DNA sequence: CCGACGGCGCATAGC
DNA sequence: GCTAATGCGC
DNA sequence: GTCGG
């Protein structure tokens, strides 16, 4: 595919997607359009007919019709209607602020808060996460070029070991799959001292150190097992300050670690095939454990997992190195 | 025809 | 003050 | 909005 073959169609379906998510608050109609929008992108021909697309899975009748209209006219009536009604547009803008969902945004626009300008006028009417989201509105929409992730992975891995020798940490997401760009940094942490049958100072002490290295600037949310905040790579006094980046850090028990690493490395399509393969061979996978399925469809106690490779060794698959996990 | 569609950690009215 | 429901992001 | 029981 080329992101250029059917760009018009996928842009449209993605426009309709966020409209259902952010304005109409129909989150299943949002996923439907994305599903639709994402399988069209992977089609290696310029679509010529609505029906030609309906063949694909997740493109149904109404999406074919709007594709017919789009190729026939070059715009969507519905989409132009939406584009100019200004409630919809403003609600749509505001939900780009992290911490502003469809509910807050709708309420803001209700009382006439519709621009970033308006939001900083009223930073009192904003909770903490939203203020942070407002402060970094630009930086958060930016891509993180792989080469940055590398040097970031460096600071978090190196300084986590300056804390406890037995912590093990793994950046995941697209970055562990070899992707040239990442949207944020997702870290996965564990410690031998942390079981299912389980210190609550475990995730804190890493964030505490990572805050001394002047790496982590701001905290969106922090608890015993999930942290969500903002890091920034260091500028070498040469007047080019790196953009602030979104980082999460999960603390997971080691007996569920590599299931955590395997899930949160994905990819998404990859997982439903690995599950469904695993399901079709006596076992069942989730983020936490791999369990055997009896003749009844009833699952047993979770199997031991010491390496990510152990998962494939149960289900009789051969280890995929992450680079090849895009489906 | 018609329900499912992901489920869960953290921050933030009702009693 | 305590509990559970909800928005939000992932 | 689309899929499938
Ligand atoms: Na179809
Ligand atoms: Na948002
Ligand atoms: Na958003």
């Amino acid at each position: 595919p080329q992101e250029t073959l059917n760009g018009g169609i996928t842009d449209m379906l993605t426009e309709l997607a966020n409209f259902e998510k952010n304005v109409s608050q129909a989150i299943h109609k949002y996923n439907a359009y994305r599903k639709a929008a994402s399988v069209i992108a992977k089609y290696p021909h310029k679509i010529k007919s609505g029906a030609e697309a309906k063949k694909l899975p997740g493109v149904g009748t109404k999406i074919a019709e709007k594709i017919d209209e789009f190729l026939a006219t070059g715009k969507l009536r519905k989409l132009e209607k939406i584009r100019q009604d200004d409630t919809s547009s403003s609600i749509n803008f505001l939900t780009r602020v992290s911490g502003i969902g469809p509910s807050a945004a709708r309420k803001f626009v209700d009382e006439g808060i519709k621009t970033l300008e308006d939001l900083r006028k009223n930073e009192d009417k904003l909770n903490h996460h939203q203020r942070i989201g407002l402060k970094y509105f630009g930086d958060f929409e930016k891509r993180i070029p792989r080469e940055e992730m590398l040097q970031m992975q460096d600071i978090v891995l190196n300084e986590v070991k300056k804390v406890d020798s037995e912590y093990i940490a793994t950046v995941c997401g697209s970055f562990r799959r070899g992707a040239e760009s990442s949207g944020d940094m997702d870290v996965l942490l564990t410690h031998p001292s942390f079981t299912s049958e389980s210190q609550p100072k475990l995730l804190h002490q890493v964030v505490e150190q990572l805050q001394k290295v002047h790496f982590i600037t701001d905290t969106l949310s922090k608890g015993e097992t999930k942290f969500m905040g903002v890091c920034q790579l260091p500028s070498k006094n040469d007047e080019k300050e790196y953009p602030h980046r979104r980082i999460d850090i999960r603390l997971i028990p080691k007996d569920q670690y590599y299931c955590g690493v395997l899930y949160f490395t994905g990819s998404d399509i990859f997982n439903k095939n690995m599950r469904a393969h695993a399901l079709e061979k006596g076992f069942t996978i989730n983020e936490y454990t791999i369990r055997p399925l009896g003749v009844t469809g009833v699952a047993g106690e979770p199997l031991p997992v010491d390496s990510e490779k152990d998962i494939f060794d149960y289900i009789q698959w051969k280890y995929r190195e992450p680079k090849d996990r895009s489906e």
